């Protein structure tokens, strides 16, 4: 598989667990910390970064009746500016800029307790679909599904219901929609991490998906496998994977990359372009560090760039 070494140039440093980049509609840079803990309990925090200097600035620190988070992964919603995070403990939050956060669900539509969530994706549709690779949200002791399959997925709707659609994974990760170039969301790919497999199912509307498949191969024997994933332009799949030292690129039919991109660290965890360029910024767990590069063509737009009131 041909292999590309782009240049990364180093954005920002010492953040333990370093996760889900996003650039906000102001075009703001955040990633949270997950792994940022006082006397051993979760204390994980969300961080703006000052794109000119490197600096961090803690903004959100969330923490539900005593009960810290580990905030994992993040989309910006399109409507507000404001950030919807995966979060492994305290399971969908929704967080402003001014750091005040409100936690969106403690059961699902079924009255099942809310999992634990580790990353998200919206579709055009203002659908967000989510994977929860923890058992349930707290107080519920921590658990992870790295063992054995209890990880979920949920797609939380436009009419604020909280869907459990598919069950039984083994640490479900990364996670992306595909569009039609009409807009129209019709894929749905998923990433399980320890099995070195993508996902696909079809996505047949809000909260509705069907055949499961085997859509993707991930390279390796190390122990790791896909974590965060985003669509260039051309649909072309980009996908962290943990622990090979690159980020694959599948293209739109699946099956094996077609490309990788070699990081000079061998945990990529997951990546975001910036809006209107080719810079993919992407977080990593060897220097627990974030840094930029530039791929061959701009990003798939994310929900937050499109327009309610467009014409076109
Ligand atoms: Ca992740
Ligand atoms: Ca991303």
């Amino acid at each position: 598989i041909p292999v590309i070494e782009p240049l990364f140039t180093k954005v920002t440093e010492d953040i333990p667990g370093a996760e889900g980049p996003v650039f906000d509609k102001n075009g703001d840079f955040y990633i949270v910390a997950p792994e940022v803990e006082v006397n051993g309990k979760p204390a994980g925090e969300i961080l703006r970064i000052d794109l000119k200097t490197g600096k961090k600035t803690v903004i959100c620190k969330p923490e539900v009746n005593g009960y810290g988070g580990i905030p994992a992964g993040c989309q910006c919603d399109r409507d507000a500016n404001q950030l919807f995070v995966a979060d492994m403990r305290l399971g969908l939050l929704v967080v402003q800029t001014d750091g005040t956060f409100e936690e969106i669900a403690k059961k699902d539509s079924e009255g099942r307790r809310m999992q634990g969530c580790n990353d998200c994706a919206f579709d055009y549709e203002g659908n967000l679909w989510i994977t929860a690779p923890a058992g349930e949200v707290a107080p519920a002791d921590y658990t992870r599904s790295m063992q054995e399959k209890f990880g979920s997925i949920y797609c939380f709707t436009t009419d604020g219901q909280m869907i459990q659609v598919d069950t039984a994974f083994q640490f479900p990760d990364g996670i992306a929609v595909r569009h039609m170039n009409d807009g129209r969301p019709y894929q749905l790919i998923v990433a399980e991490t320890p099995t070195k497999k993508l996902w696909s199912y079809d996505i047949k509307g809000p909260a509705k998906i069907e055949n499961k498949k085997v859509w993707g191969h991930i390279p390796g024997t190390h122990e790791g496998g896909a974590d965060g994933m985003d669509f260039d332009e051309d649909n072309n799949l980009l996908v962290a994977n943990w622990g090979s030292s690159h980020i694959e690129v599948f293209g739109p039919d699946g099956g094996q990359p077609k490309m990788r991109i070699r990081c000079p660290f061998e945990k990529p965890s997951n990546l975001h372009f910036k809006p209107q360029t080719k810079t993919i910024f992407v977080t990593e767990h060897e220097n627990n560090a974030v840094w930029k590069f530039e791929w061959q063509r701009n990003g798939k737009k994310q929900y937050c760039e499109t327009l309610k009131f467009g014409i076109f």
